[PDB]
């Protein structure tokens, strides 16, 4: 079981590393915010291509759905 062993230690995190990296769900969710995409058919597609590389999943996504250039048209900018 779990039990009340150990008192606040950093011995139950170092594991997360990698172990987490290997999690499709975690990936999609990752590319979900990164690119902000929601569709899974798009998130997965990126992953599939990347072959398991977020950077590639983002690059592929980024090199597909980006903001339009400073052309003559409406849009509506934003700032703080």
């Amino acid at each position: 079981g779990s039990s009340g062993s150990s008192g606040m230690t950093v011995e139950q995190n170092v594991l997360q590393q990698s172990a987490a990296q290997k999690h499709q769900q975690t990936f999609l969710n990752q590319l979900r915010e990164i690119t902000g995409i929601n569709d899974a058919q798009i998130l997965q597609q990126a992953l599939k291509d990347s072959n398991g590389n977020l950077e590639l999943a983002v690059a592929f996504l980024t090199a597909k759905n980006a903001k339009t250039p400073p052309q003559e048209e409406t849009s509506g900018p934003s700032s703080g």
